[PDB]
DNA sequence: ACCGGAAGTG
DNA sequence: ACTTCCGGTC
DNA sequence: ACCGGAAGTG
DNA sequence: ACTTCCGGTC
């Protein structure tokens, strides 16, 4: 079953979702255009009725410690997957 | 009559006030230890019944544009008078 | 907490 | 020369 | 808006 | 592997 970061990649890959979540075109950077719609869909995925962006974003922040994501500083709702050796290892072989 | 920055200097000079506002000892840096007490006293000074730190701090921020103050980044309630040529001119000859 | 736009006041 | 309000961002 | 501590859950 | 809550800071 899908971890949050994997679920986001499935959303980002499909043009059907571009109105609420999209790759920006710079490396692996992405924007949660409608972050509450991303949250609603993650909530459905996990059977979490009350999921919202506040709580979703906290898991994104935990990904900073895991080394697979970073915030794009000063860009609203914009994050990026990290392009570095530790990030690829963690994403290639998720536990 | 006293401008905000002058009134603060009068407070900072007197040891009687050290519990709510004090020079930190680094150049002209100072801390509003109890910022609402600073606000209450500024309010009395200006006959502004409802003065608070939110509104007082906005005038401090206007002083950034005037060039006589700066925030000390990341230090709670800590500001400094600027030590540079424009600041001294503005403080020596206030309009 | 902090930032700055916007509109206001003898 | 601020005051008030307030939307936006570590 | 964003940050991270703290305590929680099949 | 997050979820929930929430105090703190541009
Ligand atoms: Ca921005
Ligand atoms: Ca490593
Ligand atoms: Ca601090
Ligand atoms: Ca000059």
């Amino acid at each position: 079953s899908l971890q949050l970061w994997q679920f986001l990649v499935t959303l980002l890959d499909d043009p059907a979702n571009a109105h609420f979540i999209a790759w920006t075109g710079r490396g692996m950077e992405f924007k949660l255009i409608e972050p509450e719609e991303v949250a609603r869909r993650w909530g459905i995925q996990k059977n979490r009725p009350a999921m919202n962006y506040d709580k979703l974003s906290r898991s994104l922040r935990y990904y900073y410690e895991k080394g697979i994501m970073q915030k794009v500083a000063g860009e609203r709702y914009v994050y990026k997957f990290v392009c570095d050796p530790d990030a690829l290892f963690s994403m290639a072989f998720p536990d």
